[PDB]
């Protein structure tokens, strides 16, 4: 009878199995777990913490796998690679057979079924991975009554990760809806245009007087601005959570 | 006997006296206090909160005046204007004679002389204003033995706000030192080059084993990266503060 895959105090090494190109700046990285029957086992709303040595110093970043909670023997990371981003460049230089050091689960989010009537999720870019993990857990549980509205914001149409997956979840589940926003939309776009606005949020989420938890993840200036909008709209800090 | 200039619970109106261009995207704005013998009255480490109405909705942002604590009958804000920055745009469209609504003081900082042996400050852009307010207070206190090391990072040489004032402080006070960092340095530059690195911080601040507080203010991606460095170098969360 085996240990859980991750330990919250001690880093373990996990080997890169394979990688593939998603778009110009994004790749999918598949790592082996230590046993074919292991699963990652992240609690809802929690993440992996990864460490690497770069120029003789250790660097640390959080990641949320996009493989579903129940996938056996491996986990998948979708990683956007930044021009001067130390860890995404480190991971994008690993070859099959190389290792990544990982501990967890980490994170202060504390999920209980039906903890709120409504979740408003705001995601930019790879901010979708923590949202996808929470949403999946909610919609696949048939006792959950939580309504989920996602505002998913990117620059260009080709930046919209997991569009097919999200579109399928929304077709299949009454309680999950997605609103897409693009700084540079194509002609005939039916979604949001520009940055996420206070109007877009007021139109799509229940107001402060309802039982709502708003969750955000994206680049730090997007998180900063969402918090400004939630202040504008009258939500209190107890009603939101930034990953 | 007059009331304090700011009230922490209620906004009051303060008139724009005049404005001046500092560089291509930065202006200095001078606001009248209600009586010529008033001072703005912000305790060390605290800020004012400004509100405005943009497209029917209230927005709110913090600012720290750059006028010294004892200036009578006005306060000065140096403000960088961003292309899609709602508040900085609002403020840059005010004419002399228009009002700005302000409340205060706001913030957690609680000055005690010699609360730490060393302060490491990291500022980017207008993140210098809260740092300047704290450093001015420390260096003018005879009892203070706190060593202050400031890393001040900007993109171009013309973006280094308050250089004259910072350098005069460093020459007068041996406990105050500044290291300037530029992404785009001029020919002959002897300061830091690029983004602020873990090594720049290690070379200028005392190690985690020391009695140190690190204070950061800057654009949100700079603050997120600085926190990455402080984790790399072994500082714990109780040893740092983001304004
Ligand atoms: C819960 C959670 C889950 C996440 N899940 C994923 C995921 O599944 N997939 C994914 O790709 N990401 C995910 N992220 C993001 C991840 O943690 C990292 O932030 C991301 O991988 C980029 O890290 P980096 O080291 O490559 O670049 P960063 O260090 O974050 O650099 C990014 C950019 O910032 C600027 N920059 C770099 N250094 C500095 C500096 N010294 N000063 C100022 N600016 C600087 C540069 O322009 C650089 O290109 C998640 C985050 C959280 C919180
Ligand atoms: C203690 C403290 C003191 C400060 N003192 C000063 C000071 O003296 N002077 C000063 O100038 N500033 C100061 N600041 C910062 C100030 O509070 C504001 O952050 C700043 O004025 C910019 O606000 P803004 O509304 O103009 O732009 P922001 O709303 O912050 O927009 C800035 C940029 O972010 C991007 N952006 C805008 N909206 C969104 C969105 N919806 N999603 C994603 N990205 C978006 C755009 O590129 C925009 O140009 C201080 C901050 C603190 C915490
Ligand atoms: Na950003
Ligand atoms: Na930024």
């Amino acid at each position: 009878k085996r240990e859980p895959a991750l330990n919250p105090n001690e880093y373990k090494k996990f080997m890169l199995r394979e990688k593939q190109i998603i778009n110009h700046n994004t790749r999918l990285f598949r790592f082996n777990l230590h046993h074919p029957e292991d699963v990652v086992g992240l609690p809802i709303g929690q993440h992996m913490s990864v460490k690497a040595t770069v120029d003789g110093k250790e660097i640390y970043r959080p990641y949320t796998p996009v493989s579903s909670d129940d996938e056996k023997g491996y986990f998948d990371l979708i990683i956007k690679v930044y021009e001067k981003g130390q860890m995404s460049q480190y991971i994008d230089h690993l070859n099959p057979g190389d290792f990544l050091q990982v501990r967890g689960p980490k994170g202060q989010f504390d999920y209980k079924p039906n903890m709120v009537k409504e979740m408003g999720m705001i995601a930019g870019g790879t901010g979708i991975t923590p949202m996808l993990q929470v949403a999946r857990a909610i919609i696949k549980n048939p006792k959950e009554k939580t309504i989920i509205n996602l505002i998913f914001a990117n620059v260009n149409e080709d930046d919209i990760l997991l569009r097919t997956e999200l579109d399928d979840m929304a077709k299949k589940y009454s309680n999950f809806k997605v609103y897409y926003v693009l700084n540079n939309p194509p002609a005939g776009w039916t979604g949001g245009v520009g940055f996420v606005s206070a109007d877009m949020i007021k139109q799509h989420f229940s107001p402060p007087s309802s039982d709502i938890k708003v969750m955000m993840c994206g680049p730090p200036m997007m998180n900063k601005a969402m918090q400004g909008h939630l202040e504008t709209l009258g939500y209190t800090p107890e009603q939101w959570f930034i990953f």
